[PDB]
């Protein structure tokens, strides 16, 4: 020979290579590849129509004994670049594809002298998986990738991993975070998929766990949730027949209904019905109306309609039981005009005399039921904080 | 011959390969697909629109009298890769596409010794349905897909089925749950479309049942609308002279008009009006204006506006017969001056028996209502109960 | 010659086949397609960006002379498949592109064996049209297709139809119903474009002509325009001096304002100002700020302000002719002191002798103005109505 | 030779012709390339991405020497189709590119017999631009087009224009109007761009000046805003000591705080702050608070709070003054006892002339600040009107 | 030779070149490329997802012996365009992608007569990055571009700059700006990156670093802030007894409440909670409880109950001391009917006696409390601004 350039071995293995025959020798061993995986980010959790989108980083080597050689008598050359789409690629897919992802091209592999191939490509991927929604802003999920040939059988194709499933699992190393979603591992496992007898497709199962980052959730809806409590602990400081106190009630009320249509726009719900914060807002509607139902009823007992006498069974059960409970011819002609008159006052006096009683009755109630109100707030408040220190608690 | 590799028998077979000709020996003969389809996601389904949007994996196979070889002499060989790009391919279509959906492309077939070619590829598929929202969060659909021939006739391409039709009906295997819509079955038919004579296309229809989860649209509009309802029964509890009442009312009918328009942005209607929800959320505003006017027609009975007596007609009629129904020379110059004063205050308190005898009369008329309005909310939430348990049961 | 298959017919017209001349004998003879549609979809229409988006199928055939074969001595085939992008192919392009669609390629045509090249496909197309929103749940539109050849003449490509145009205008056979839109009509019409002397392009214009169903727009404008109404009916039965009655009507107009901000966001209008819709929403605030104007009338004269007799020329005026209109030494010093009590006295009768002289005339005038406003809602109600029966009488 | 068609001019000058050369005899002269631009449509001005989103009809004309024949001894033909991508094009791209549009491709050439050769093809372009909002609804924009050969210097290619740069400014011929955006000139002009010493890049810019419509935002945000001075007159109508007043008031800046939240999403602002419409929106609240601030005071002053005195020095300044300004044993025991009674009353009566000085100090204020803001909306009203005549004439 | 054209020398180093060989004579010695970078435009910045979009000018060149030519004898050519497509091109990647952006092709390159192969081209990236938001309006960013090899290690590809990292820092000389991002410098740095020993991979790091323009978000967050605290210091003028000081506080605390709610949709958060504006909008919320809290507490003593003696504890300590703190048979018969009704009446007077205490009270409290929050709305007014001027100056 010369020594023109040293393409002269890529003219030797690709002159009459032909790219559609799967490479052996003998057709009865099968083409052992191995991959795996390491994780680079979270891109998106769609809770809603159950699609997760990630990007990975894949690489995967293989051996063909078409592009072997000897090392010397070519200079010494042990590895070199050569396009991708000129070699026998194998076809390994995702089972849990609904979607194509754009992701690069990579138009060169390697090939050392003993026929090992080794391809290192990126690639976006969107799957299909299942997440549960029961507790919603601590929640962790359980996603599947499950490598696969999509036509070869096991005796033609089959798939190991590159290295021990020990430094898969505990390689979080160029994951992006400060983005809602923490990594945790990352889990390999082969298991050895068969549709009935003679037809059996390996296939590589990695699950990917992830957990949410619950601070984003704690300054969105329960800072509003904590603070519509306080507003009505200070709008019981008015008394009862002022007029304004059941416009005052009213008013947020309306004001807490805008809340929870406007929030639960944001917060995903599915195949469960609601989570467990679902359910810690109808307690907080429950702890709203019951506070609209104790004013709704002094104002019923403080008002002047022409009524009648408290009743002496409820005045010593109230007022002298709970002291110790809560608290601590023309002269008689001018004379019947003057009794008439006198008649007419003291008419009026005594329905003066009407509303201090029921005056008197309707603020013991009032801070009665204060009370109780103000435990049944510092009782569940105490309750929400105790499960809290559970969870952050290891 | 030499013992090179066994790439020779595909240099034996694609040699001198036409990829154009439909391949058969005698033209006359058609030449017969078999496709089979198991479902995999209901990715979106827009009611809006009438369109469609799934995911399904499909597979296909065929004959050709011109890759066949015998399989001694080969080195007992059986069946090989060919990539997809160089072989006939049949063209199988869908009628009802609209667009094109983004699925991967598989590069290899297999092909059996006697020219049978085998083909799976995956394929996301929008098509165009007609969508009935009669009856909104229990409906089922029937939608329709149609594959068929594009251009070939019936003595060109035939269309049969891989395996029997029963077991395509009853195949939910890998189908995602957990996603507001439930697969029923996948029933398939065969029907032979002509456009006139001498012109038929062989065509093959599957029909996909689904079913909506009603579980999400109970929390998200069933839950406030039984709620305004009991802020309306502690709203009678207010004494109607109060002068809040009506300002109370008024609130809730605008809290409840945002209602109406904040959630049927997000709830469809085509080609119908509305659906049975919406007949039940104008009883819910006609059940509320009742509430409004009888609300507004006691106050203006109790009300002081220098008025008459209450009619002994109506005198007689209410408050005694509704008691068994529901309810159970100085001399004579300061005489002249006392006479007058008295004849000032005796005009006085009987203005003041203005009211009592209509606050008495307006105290009658308001536990009448009241009752009469409780059946009514009663008795039309026992009628959204027993058709709720005629769909639940079987 | 021998019989090795009948793809010896598909060697004998593709060898020498130079697929970029365009196939004539004769250079002066024009290549004469013919087109037609049938009209599958309405995906789209934006009346905001005046762009429509559609889905038709298409076809078309033409004649090439280095495409022919005799039928006998090949076994008597008269027609065969040839892939697509092996063959001349014209370039029909629309003009009211302002996109590209994307549709499924379809990879084959036949060939007839005089030449007759024929050729299916579906394609996806965005054009841009005008749209009058004069009159919007009312509306018929009239957008144009205008295929042409984008470079070539008229003596080099001429455009016919396939079929004869009265089949192209009565073809409503496959097109997708219950999706807010109704295809009426398909009109063809050839026109000779030409941009000066010398350069000539024949073009086809199809006209389709689509109407809105306006069943879509009367539950969600319709129906909340008229119930604000009611709710301002039953608004005029509280009585003026109560208080509430001014705070009833800004409520609802408050309640009002939200509803046509809300409305107007997914209601386009472009290019004429407002449609007719937008006027009858003016004459609907109109209605209702008079409504708040007389209510603010009555209340000025409804108040106690220490104020002065009514005016006899407007007491003779109103209470007496509209009640046929609409309506049917110590006895000297104590003497001093009892006459001074008595002047304190009748000081202060004669001021609740104030307001019942002008009660008397604000209820007069409230029920005067009630009749005038009650007939300006029914004389406008039946306007609205007698409008809407001539546009669905025929 | 023979007549076997007239595809041998296409076998003679594209047998040995090598589409990767520019195409000169002497390497020395430059390609000289001839473009010109009508407008078709404004798609898109996205204001807050400083995004142009566009689509032109284009052209362009070169000259190569290898595409060259005699007309005789053709059969007298003068000109041909040829593919595409079987020559030499430039490569003419826009230096303002941030995305590629999707855009027909053209798939034939004209050639005439000197080497001529044609191009006509759309394309869909989206361009960075920069727009100013300093005034929003009256606004004309000026965006750059600048085609500039990106490799090649300009001893390469050459850019000039195909006709006169008056006609391209004076064509509105096929553009699509009734689209927000109305077409005013398309000027262009030669600069010769250059980097350093010895590599200049010829460029063509093209300026485009579009005018907004201001037609729509004459209805969506100049008619509430008109209306809700309206309010406010009728608002003062009101007498003070009712309650409802400062009621009222309250209610309907609540109801524009929302007005300006809603319609300030729809309408952007870059680079400056606000635009002028902006100002003219505080304005509005100003005008509105000092309504606001002017109840508040007459409340303050018109009230039963057992208040003093009204003071003569502001009696005399403000009754008398504005009247021309802007309105026109046993004995003796018993009459200890009447004496105190009379003390009783006269102590009561007086407090009944508290009132009636403050009422009538309160009146005039109030009818004096009516005139002063019904000035103050008056003067700013034509102040509004007479800006908007100098630009409506001409 | 002959003097066809001068296409020779393209067919004379284009006939056998191969382009798939990394192209060096002794395969030891690396290709080094040569890039750099500026910087065009900002498109998108999205806070939520960490994901940064912007485009960029790009430029490299490489050198390869296998174009090579003497410039005499081919007539003095020193350089020429060769198509892109086919010669050798390094594969230089982000490791920051997370999709592929749109951009245009360049289909040539320079080829010097050495071998310096430019290549020019614009591309489009679309990139993850960290993104601090912990001072919102005013907050500078660091983002990197990694450009490296893909597959090619350090002994086959290396990377140097085109030109000296000082003009790379100081250029900003095409940026677009008025986009709400200013660019400040961009910084390269290299560094050789290596997975383990013998696997090196070279590659160079630009920092962006960019400044957001803070004129955005001071008139859409700042403004309507400030705005509603003047409308509480105007609160304070209404007296408390009247009635509608209560209804007054509520309104704009629920006008507030839908402030925070529509502003904070349109204002990022991610891994720190809140930024440090979110803080400044709880001292604007606790401002405002207590402007509530204390007209709660006024009227609460200033009412009519039926209420005993104001405590002379609390009226030495209140009255007298802030008034230099802040403030500068038949005659025996009538005889017991008169003394009956005088004490009826001073019963009454002295009821009268019981309020014009506890106003006075409640108004020396409300003009002490108008003090202190008068004086801290303008200790914190100061406190707001005192941060802003270290800001703004340099
Ligand atoms: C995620 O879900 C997996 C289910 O496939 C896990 O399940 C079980 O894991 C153990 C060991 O990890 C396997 O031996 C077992 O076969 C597997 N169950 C099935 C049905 O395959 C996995 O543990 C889950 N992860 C977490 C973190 O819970
Ligand atoms: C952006 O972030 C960079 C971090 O990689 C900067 O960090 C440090 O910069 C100095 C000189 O600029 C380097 O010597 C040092 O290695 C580098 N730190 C690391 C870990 O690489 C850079 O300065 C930052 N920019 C700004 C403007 O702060
Ligand atoms: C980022 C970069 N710079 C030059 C090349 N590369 C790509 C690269 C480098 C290292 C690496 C992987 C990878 C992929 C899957 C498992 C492990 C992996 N390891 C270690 C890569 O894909």
């Amino acid at each position: 020979t010369t020594q023109p350039a040293l393409l002269r071995l890529s003219d030797h293995l690709l002159a009459n290579y032909k790219k559609g025959v799967r490479p052996v020798r003998d057709w009865r061993k099968p083409t052992t590849v191995s991959i795996d995986v390491i994780m680079y980010a979270i891109l998106n959790v769609d809770e809603k129509n159950q699609v997760l989108t990630t990007y990975i980083w894949y690489r995967q080597y293989w051996t063909d004994e078409f592009l072997q050689w000897t090392p010397e008598d070519f200079d010494n050359v042990t590895k070199l670049s050569i396009p991708t789409d000129s070699i026998w690629v194998p076809d390994i897919l995702i089972n849990e594809f609904v979607d194509v992802g754009k992701s690069p091209n990579i138009p060169y592999v390697y090939v050392h002298h003993r026929g090992e191939v080794q391809n290192y490509k990126p690639l976006q991927l969107v799957t299909a998986c299942s997440l549960d929604i029961y507790n919603f802003p601590f929640d962790v999920q359980n996603c599947s990738l499950t490598f696969t040939s999509w036509l070869h059988t096991i005796q033609d194709i089959n798939i190991t991993l590159w290295r021990s499933p020990e430094e898969v699992r505990s390689d979080k190393s160029i994951f992006i975070n400060q983005g809602e979603w923490e990594l945790l591992e990352v889990f390999p496992q082969f298991k050895e998929f068969s549709i009935d007898i003679s037809n059996s497709y390996a296939e590589m199962k990695f699950y990917v766990i992830i957990r949410r980052r619950p601070l984003f959730y704690a300054v969105s809806l329960l800072l509003p949730s904590i603070f519509l409590m306080v507003v009505d602990i200070v709008g019981f400081c008015l008394p009862p027949d002022s007029g304004e106190r059941v416009s005052f009630k009213i008013t947020l009320l309306l004001g807490y209904s805008v809340f929870l249509i406007i929030v639960s726009d944001t917060l995903p719900a599915t195949a469960i019905g609601t989570p467990l914060i679902g359910v810690y807002f109808v307690v907080c509607m429950a702890l709203l109306v019951i506070s609209l139902a104790e004013t709704i009823f002094i104002v019923r007992l403080v008002h002047k309609q022409d009524l009648q006498r408290p009743v002496p069974d409820w005045l010593r059960h109230l007022v002298l039981d709970r002291i110790a409970w809560i608290l601590c011819l023309a002269v008689r002609g001018l004379l019947q005009e003057l009794s008439s008159i006198r008649h007419f006052l003291e008419k009026r006096d005594e329905m003066r005399e009407v509303a201090r009683d029921w005056l008197r009755v309707g603020y013991v109630l009032d801070r009665l039921l204060f009370r109780i109100y103000l435990l049944a707030v510092l009782a569940y408040s105490i309750t929400l904080v105790t499960l809290w220190s559970i969870w952050h608690y290891s």
